[PDB]
């Protein structure tokens, strides 16, 4: 494939994911941009993955397709199939991994605008609960807050699956190698110079000061077994977020609660919608 | 064809050369790497450009220091190198990180590098005294390769041939010309600069950049182009080539590109009386 890909193979083989992401953030500044949303390159439509019950206003779930430069529309598919029957379950694509290839966002809220255009015409008047994992965690509580913010539409709810914010992602920086086998492990595919570049260039935007903390109730979803080698003296590992609404604890580590044990998270966002609904 | 290719021509159109080569020079550190010269993948056995008289001996061969261009290569020296039939021999020596055969291991260092193409002149080079000749990141190249054969291989050089230098207390024009030198590059294109070969010009430049020794004790005739190769406001100062107290500075029709590329005869021709000066 690209030398992009073959560097990463190599950084990940050498433990030096952090350096490399460093690079595709840096490199990413010479693709080309999109600096309004409505200069976007790409149809943010969201694919719907899940029907609900026939017979408003139940909230509509939806979810905020992360950074992995091996994703997209197949992020969900596992977790969608548990909400058939349950909850219309949308899939939000994240802008700057599309195909010519996309244009990267200038700026965070730049895609974060584009993004909350295309849910809000999909949802209509249903409220919306938007739901990430992982960095897509992260993702979605920026575009909870810019709907809030910009958009005068707060989310009814939050629920971050995994999340690792800034200030307590030491696990996730120890596991590192961890997570660069995983997105080589996870290929359907050679994983695009673009998409690379792309994902490089969300992980700086997640990295630096954001504005502020949004209003809406958050289930926290946390991973039951680490990734990797942890010291118990070291501190809990675990994903965090302060003040969650509620906390659920699942099977699984910080992949395959999504995949293998994809119901039981699903089983604790519908229980968590009853209880906030 | 290639994303950092592609990157390199937005980074230059933006005017932000700069910027990028220090992406290419990080980006290098993940490009497998030989440690040691015996390590190095590719053969750097010098080529023989042009021959001089056969009556020889006990005299100077030239030996051309291939420099960081991406788009460069075995063709660099071929206009220059006619001018010397029947006066010098010329050997051009390959950088090591550019060859393909599959591609080549990126040096880890620049004395590993250096220690390589030396292994490969002292070859080739036998008895006869050498001069080694380099052009404008190449002319660094030479400097460098001249004091690592002094000091690592008990053979310092009978003299150094710099073409337009810019050293590093004197970069301003080549700052100010970027875009232009970027330009260049692409114009240069036989065909398609490789990935591989821009992340070996990133690597080179930064080592290039950074702290070295060292002084080579061999005599420096210094050339330069007389014609700016783009804009210069006067109140900068002098935007011709420099360097630290040469033996000899002789000053050549054209600029940074055309002085090689249109007017190699008058680079001949001064080295060709500056070798028989220091020799006689
Ligand atoms: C050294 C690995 C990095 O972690 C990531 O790349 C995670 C997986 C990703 O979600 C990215 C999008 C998380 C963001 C906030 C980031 O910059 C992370 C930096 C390191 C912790
Ligand atoms: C923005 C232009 C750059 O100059 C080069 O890349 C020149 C052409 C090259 O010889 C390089 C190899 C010269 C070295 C010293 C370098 O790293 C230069 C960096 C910048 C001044
Ligand atoms: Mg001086």
């Amino acid at each position: 494939a690209g030398m992009f890909r073959a560097l990463f193979r190599q950084a990940v083989e050498d433990d030096r994911y952090g350096e490399f992401l460093d690079v595709l953030a840096e490199a990413s500044a010479f693709r080309p941009q999109f600096a309004s949303p409505e200069a976007c390159s790409e149809r943010l439509d969201p694919v719907l993955l899940a029907g609900g019950p026939t017979d408003e206003g139940r909230a509509v779930l939806v979810g905020c397709t992360g950074t992995a430069a091996n994703g997209g529309p197949h992020e969900f598919l596992r977790l969608s199939t548990s909400f058939q029957e349950e909850r219309d379950f949308l899939a939000v694509p994240l802008p700057g991994y599309g195909t010519g290839t996309a244009l990267l966002p200038a700026d965070l809220d730049t895609a974060l605008d584009a993004q909350a255009r295309a849910i809000l015409r999909a949802a209509g008047d249903a409220p919306v609960v938007l739901l990430g994992h992982a960095g897509g965690a992260l993702l979605a509580h920026e575009l909870a807050f810019r709907l809030e913010r910009a958009h005068g539409a707060p989310p009814a709810g939050i629920v971050l699956v995994d999340p690792y914010p800034p200030g307590h992602q030491e696990p996730i920086e120890v596991w590192s190698r961890q997570l660069g086998e995983g997105l080589f492990a996870g290929e359907l595919e050679p994983m695009s110079d673009a998409r690379l570049l792309a994902m490089g260039r969300y992980a700086r935007f997640l990295a630096g000061p954001r504005p502020g903390r949004s209003s809406a109730p958050v289930l926290l979803v946390r991973a039951s077994e680490p990734l990797g080698d942890w010291q118990e003296e070291r501190g809990d590992w675990r994903a965090h977020w302060d003040l969650p609404h509620t906390v659920a604890d699942v099977p699984g580590d910080h992949f395959t609660m999504m995949r293998d044990h994809a119901p039981a998270v699903a089983e604790a966002v519908l229980s968590w919608l009853d209880a906030i609904e």
